[PDB]
């Protein structure tokens, strides 16, 4: 495997493309179905802790209406776009939202005072909330990102754990402080984590697997910033599945004869968000990727993956059902909505490849579909991505646009 | 007595080696037997507060299949690998786990309100938890690291009168894989020095917490222990408690005026704090970035004697403990007796190395130096292993060495950095 | 009239290394325990992270040292002296924080959020509370022991508040640093012995008088120093006991009924040293003593040097527990609890050999500065009344800076 | 037309050191203690870390100074003036935080988490609370006393009864209180209950430096140089007792009923906290080189005087003193008296540059417009009504800068 600087010839033709305003509005905890088809969403789940995986569609340069095609020979060459600049615009103010569970499996507060004897009832769940771990990240490539999470493996009665790799889809949940796991399958009570992840799979980017792939199509460039601390200390209700061994304590008696549950769990906190720590609203110049793919958008497509918990503010909405002169709780309905604002901006460089017998063999082994589409079913359609169609958004006047002006100053053109 | 840069000749031959994905899955608090008798683990001990001591096995370059061996003469020279690049990959998200004890010897909260008289009873232990001190460190050498801890000393004199506090002795020992790092209660043998086994959480209460004896390892003559190291520790006091039980050393009378009535019975001044490692951040990460071992501070400039390498890692920044829950009986209403709760912790590593081939001409002056330094070097060169009693995470790279540095991530980083 | 030690101390190219090896202190962080048999001999010494470590480092007399070649100076007209050019204060043990308290702490009400009227005052309302002290790092190096400051009882002259006087004194090994309650003689100025935790309540906390030591003419006290202090207020309490200075009537409108009896305005805070981090460490790194701010540029007169260290970042107090009676069920009456604290030091030095030609002009200058210099050169010791941690390096000098760690760091820095 | 004093003040190569030596202030951090009769006789002065320290530094008149060689200028056409080129504000005492409170603080309910209806009934619900103030470090240097700002009671209304507010400018005097987190205001006049803020400011005027006015003055005599560092956060949330003077309008809420019919007071107020003090954030104990001022006066000490204004809350530690009235074998509160004391330690160090001015007809006209007193004092006090800490350096000037710490720093910095 060689670099795309040894067989992809760079041209001096640059183009701008922008997504304009992208908006997502919904409920941060769960979706609302249609009263006509359960399997049809009326209000989608939109949360600051969701992955935003943008599948960016580029116009086929081999079919693009260039005013002058004398810069290459279609009899022996084909064209492909190379990403050289990107800025992920983010609207809405900085803030933090909270998530919780009306029946959170919290038993005792194990921070300062939890004396014996225990109070174990058949149902001791509580209505608690918390602020999740703070995470910012962005990934760029011509291949959808690869995530990792823990699920139920193959066969103590503890469920076997297996690390699964999967494509991170738009709407997938990021880790929140409880790990990257399938809460739906590994926590059968549905009450050990808040409702917005309790029946979901939280995925973490498999940076090691994506960095080590031979061609490097997944990670042209990435930034990441995670932070959390332990805010509170609780324990779980229910039978402890793995008792503390006898060599770890001296047995109690009387009021201490019934040992309490050592199934502790912490609540996370993402602490403060600040403008100075933002990874977004600034341009990334994709000059030299660490992998062998230096920003070449094979197949005329690009994947933009974003996590931004720094704007997770959840808005409170309230409606007046009955107008009365004195306040009565039964007169109002409370709702929670969350929004996300994106503005994706790109700078692309047109490239040509002379398809010699050596390069055709190299490209065929790398991806046979590349040569077929060049004229020289899509397995990615089973996944869910936020598609960004830039086929009609390419402009050669980079100065008219913000990111384009930044690009001309950076490159000296 | 001198540096290994004038008798270790550097070549332009470089090789990459990677461990691929390494996973450990187990219980963060204790191991579980299989059973089928003891000494057979069903759930191994895996904790974010454990030392990860990787014994990396390299192929013997004197027996390695180089495509061209005309670069040295085996009649008078021997080959050895030199580490010039390293990146410790870390999977799993950043996070913090908690540890506790269902019978922690905590009596009163001594922070704001603890009025007289005290209410002491034969058993006042409580089910409390805490988040430990945060610690990141990575040590590199061709010799396993040496740790320090406090243990029980020698019975000594004044068996009577005097004080019956156990004698303390500072012990040095090899840090083994799975050993516990200090957590905020010190580097001591909790199993022997805390006989009630209720003063610290269960994951260390019958364990020995070890801290790297940096001063001893830096001062060793040849410098085989620490080619390179990074460290980052932080903690603050989260809560203030005191111990139950008889106070072994009473407060002297010249430090207070005696009480009376309800304050006549003095409370115990055996205080102890709970630690907290505060926040973990990506900006403070020591891992997932390359270390270029250009110039060691010691006399061993990255020469992997014995064709092996030791990478010791502590990383509490990914100590998240996962909660698992199984449904024993499916019913329409929630009942606690219908579920079993479990706690699991995982660790993901991916060790990446770049090595530089080196040759040593065995003159009488160099043979004298190598034999005095370590006679086994010449014997293994032909010109049992006392470390087998210890427990290490072995990483076998004998079949993983590749000369195509551009194909691999760290290799590409090495070529760009060195300008090759 | 004071000149610099660069105008009359000739530098040589001869360097020597010396190291103290492992230095350990093990004891109780709150108090010492005397031997019943010997009132002047100790069974458990007081060892605490809030203590000054004042090392009196003894150097070999270079005028009698066994140099392999002594053709570099003339003993008929010259004398030798060591100059310190490099230092690293090694610190063992992990980073951590210890706590101090008082079983009868004079705390009445928590005055932070809720302290309603009327007050409930009683003849004994002391409590068993603890706290974490102010965090302090410092290192002082010179050929003279450091000068500290603290507040004590002044002279009684014509309110019954004790008169205050700021005293200067030599900081001795084992002296307590200020903990957040100030640099004062708690034994004399706090007669109830319950206003601060027990580890300082009968002690004198001293703060380094940087201004006095920096301004002294010859500059023997501070060749070099580093310092890092930090604290915030964790809790707010008030004192029990009679208020000595009542609030004047022009500062409030009088209460009545349940508010007629004014509560005590003798407030006091609890300190907190906050977090310790590796990035803020002052130790385990070399200090190059190239150019002192004073006129003494690291010349170790009298073949000795004083290193004063405070390091509260490793103040962890270890809990020890012994089993008196082994039973199948846990009973408190079967165990004894103890507290121990330890400190580990490793002092490393690089010295530069110096020669001084004793002209008529220089002999007069040295005689005025310190007559003992010429007398000891042959051309009782008042510091023995003080207590220092003695570090004897007379047999530890080596000219082979190669194998030793700080020497290698020095060779890289100096380019040799 | 204001020009710079680099176009008409000729610089000489004559430099002088001057130091105040150790300055100490000892008193009560909450209030001064007068005589039991005499209005203006102080027994214990008010000394607080939240006070302005405004030093009026007196320099010797260089036109009458005994220079060893006076051949450097011509008195027939020239006059002399001192220029400040170096300054170090030495600070003794340890870093720490003090607390202030009020035994009858007008706090009603804790409005942070739980303040359910109904309101609690009571003609007097004040509480004994304390707090740590906003943290403030600053230093101001000039030849004119600094100008502060504060809010007081304005002029009357032509017919809500809220007192009218007016922003007042005034000279900051030594001992004046800085803002503490409750604003720069005349608490004595604007808070008539004397219970809304702690006692050390409840009958005081808190002033903030009018940086904008002093920066905008034409000649720039107020600010040769300044540093400032402020920080605070909200620690707790309370409300005031007493009638709410301005009711919440009806369009901002739906009226309550039954248990919620009587609205609680929305007159909230927070308690401040200055958070942690650290050595790394210190503004003092370091030299300031006054090379090029932003104003037109580049450090010219007109009138042979200098003003140093300092606020430093990082050493606000209040010491607890306790006296034993009756010595008994058991602790009894009625046997002890509790006191609170605060101290401040200063060491002002200066390097001055001698300057000459050729008094042409154009310059005499320019200086007369600037300040007629300059030429009158040259033979070519309205500030006495104010209270300053007088520092007489007339006999403290020395030409041997190397003998002194800050002087050595000046020679090292300038390369002389």
């Amino acid at each position: 495997v060689v670099s795309t600087d040894e067989y992809v010839s760079r041209t001096s033709i640059y183009y701008y493309a922008g997504s304009s305003r992208l908006l997502a509005v919904g409920n941060p905890y769960f979706s609302i179905k249609n009263p006509t088809n359960a399997k049809k969403l009326l209000v989608p789940k939109v949360s600051g802790l969701q992955y935003r995986v943008f599948r960016v569609r580029l116009p086929d340069p081999n079919k693009f209406g260039f005013p002058d095609t004398s810069f290459y020979n279609p009899d022996t060459q084909r064209l492909v776009w190379a990403c050289v600049g990107l800025e992920i615009g983010r609207g809405q103010p900085l803030g933090v939202g909270v998530s919780g569970h009306p029946y959170l499996n919290k038993f005792d507060d194990t921070e300062t005072s939890n004396r014996y004897p225990a109070q174990p009832g058949s149902d001791n769940r509580e209505c608690l909330s918390m602020d999740y771990k703070q995470t910012q990240l962005c990934l760029i490539g011509c291949k959808p990102p690869t995530g990792e999470h823990w699920g139920k493996g193959v066969a103590t009665d503890c469920p076997p754990l297996e690390l699964f790799n999967s494509i991170i889809e738009d709407g997938d949940m990021v880790d929140t402080g409880f790990g990257c796991m399938d809460f739906g399958t590994l926590q059968a009570n549905k009450s050990d984590v808040p409702i917005d992840i309790c029946n979901s799979t939280c995925k973490y980017p498999d940076y090691l697997k994506m960095a080590s792939e031979p061609y490097g199509d997944s990670l042209f460039f990435f930034l990441r910033r995670e932070q959390m601390f332990v805010r509170h200390f609780f324990n779980r209700a229910g039978k402890l599945g793995e008792a503390v061994p006898d060599d770890l304590y001296i047995k109690g008696s009387g009021n201490t004869a019934v040992i309490q549950s050592s199934a502790f769990f912490p609540t996370p906190s993402g602490s403060i968000v600040t403008s100075e720590s933002q990874l977004f609203n600034k341009p990334y110049w994709l000059q030299r990727a660490q992998g062998h793919n230096n920003g070449i958008c094979w197949g005329n497509q690009l994947f933009v993956t974003v996590v931004d918990t720094t704007r997770s503010t959840n808005m409170t909405l309230c409606t007046e059902v009955k107008k009365e002169s004195t306040y009565k709780n039964e007169n109002f309905k409370e709702y929670v909505r969350h929004v996300e604002e994106y503005d994706l901006q790109f700078v692309f460089q047109l490239c040509k490849i002379t398809l010699t017998a050596e390069i055709m063999t190299y490209i065929h082994t790398m991806d046979s579909n590349i040569l077929e589409d060049w004229q020289f079913e899509d397995p990615l359609n089973k996944y869910t991505f936020w598609e960004v169609n830039l086929k009609e958004k390419f402009s050669a006047d980079l100065d008219q646009f913000p990111l384009g002006r930044k690009f001309l100053l950076q490159s000296g053109l």
